[PDB]
């Protein structure tokens, strides 16, 4: 109804505050952090880096983040719980599947995938009793046969629980179009769905058409500009506000503190390019929008009200 | 030299006894057993099935099994430890990488992979303190660039620690030949390598040439015969490869196993029920069916003991 499951337990809508809806503590692979923690220096070093990063975002106003790391991104909810407590920042955990499913997942039916997503929402993740509050899915432009099963399983899990769905897309391939078609074929309401990485395109008519159908538009790669400037990506926010779709916007950094599912030392490159980390949205994008004339009430609606409406489990 | 790592700690080689060198408690994926235990009914149901099966294997004479499940086969060494203690059967754990490495492994250099394998051999697996006693690798006929990195990392770890390497191959592709060439380019002795799934072929020329070089030949798919779609040979025809290799003078290069398991999520659903209804003996298939079949064919008892006890001991002893 109006309670959201976090890694520390359920919270009410009003407790969520300023929420970043697409983030990671650690981008990895299933089993990897526990099998090879020295890849990150140590588990303690990674935890301490994440706590400093969250404590800084908190000092910039952030009160909640949604960690959209799935099973196959190496989600370690025990890590999330530890860092959430030390930082005093709410963390919402995810179920779903990203782009690296192991064989034991790739060979499952849509019915089996539905049961796994439902277990993580309704019973808990692993043996921790921590329940997921969002379902994360991913496709690569043209949806593969397995990715279609994942999206349908995600829709069915969302329909049984009211928990929202958030996606990874290739925006340059207009990948949200095929995602939306599958979701609607399942009877999922677009207001339960965020089409993510949408700021990777300049095609405003693609974004507006999705927003016009009721989808949330995830503009979460603003600090990933590395030819368009981050200011140019951020102007997509103002463009959608001006078209009257302020209610459909979600904003985030898609940041992380460890990253093993990429080449070695990528985290050092990323941190040198965006030293603000997860504080980039509150420290840079929000003042940029206020200076371009966006009023405080609109910015509060995007960063507080929109994520509350999105994360609150709803079947209406 | 004479001590090997098991999931219960170090043992002397003389305590290994009758050893099955290619087995699995559970064939899965990294993280999967802990995230979705109800795929196997429950973690408790799976442990109890493994304990029952290992107990029947022990009654048939088995004293040690080598679980060649890697990280990416979802190896859960805490489960291996629990079932080894409850069945009172030695289990040797594995490091290495099989055919399903996640991105965090696929993107690593040969140097990084070497450190990972050395971590699991010299320090321990995850935070358990349990150390691997063997390195498992896998290729699919034509070795991929990343698979070549894994084989070179495995050879370097083996040279640093002395623990052996065992492989997954497509014997129909004669895959052991490309593996051996990579291993020998790293200076690894063939006596430290088992070429596995070798009973998937009839090509005695291919098998004897590897054995003549000092490689161990893993004949580990005998009870997989009656599983159709792949192969039409009976398990008796597969077992006669053991007799064939003995007759050519290569008894010291033979390792025999079941490649069985008690849970199997890295395959289509309900495969475990098909496998168990076809081979109800499970891991006891080798001691209960194959060994008497071979003794009937005139193979001396002391040759069979050499194959099931002596060859595994020489292979697993850290040597170098
Ligand atoms: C884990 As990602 C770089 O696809 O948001
Ligand atoms: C896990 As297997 C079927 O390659 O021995
Ligand atoms: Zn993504
Ligand atoms: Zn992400
Ligand atoms: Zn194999
Ligand atoms: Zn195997």
């Amino acid at each position: 109804g109006d309670r959201i499951n976090t890694v520390r337990g359920p919270i009410t809508i009003s407790e969520a505050g300023f929420t970043l809806t697409h983030e990671h503590i650690c981008g990895s692979s299933a089993g990897f952090l526990r099998a090879w923690p020295e890849f990150f220096g140590s588990r303690k070093a990674l935890a301490e880096k994440a706590v400093r990063g969250l404590r800084r975002a908190r000092a910039a106003g952030v009160r909640t983040i949604v960690d959209v790391s799935t099973f196959d991104l190496g989600r370690d909810v025990s890590l999330l719980a530890e860092v959430s407590r030390a930082a005093d920042v709410h963390i919402v955990a995810a179920t779903g599947l990203w782009l690296d499913p192991p064989l034991s997942m790739r060979l499952r039916s849509v019915e089996e995938l539905t049961q796994f997503f439902l277990r993580e929402i309704q019973y808990g993740i692993e043996d921790t009793g921590i329940r997921a509050g969002i379902i994360k899915v991913a496709t690569t432009g043209k949806v593969t046969p397995f990715q279609e099963l994942v999206l349908r399983a995600a829709a069915r899990a969302s329909l049984a629980t009211g928990v929202p769905v958030t996606t990874h897309t290739a925006a340059s391939q207009r990948g949200g179009e095929q995602q939306a078609a599958i979701f609607e074929s399942e009877g999922l309401s677009p207001s339960r769905v965020c089409i993510g990485h949408s700021d990777d395109t300049d095609d405003l008519s693609y974004l507006t058409a999705l927003a016009a159908r009721g989808y949330l538009i995830g503009l979460d790669h603003i600090p990933h500009s590395a030819i368009r400037s981050w200011q140019t990506r951020a102007l997509l926010i103002k463009a959608l506000i001006d078209q009257g779709y302020m209610k459909q916007i979600l904003v985030s950094n898609d940041w992380l503190f460890g990253f093993s599912s990429y080449v070695t030392n990528i985290m050092d490159v990323m941190d040198s390019v965006n030293p603000d980390g997860m504080a980039f949205i509150p420290l840079r994008v929000i003042p940029f929008l206020r200076e371009k004339g966006i009023p405080q009430e609109t910015l509060a609606g995007i960063t507080v009200t929109n994520p509350a409406r999105f994360l609150s489990p709803t079947l209406r």
